[PDB]
């Protein structure tokens, strides 16, 4: 699982 | 920007 809010 | 990989 990978989540990124950049 | 938003990246999501379940």
């Amino acid at each position: 699982l990978y989540i990124q809010w950049l």
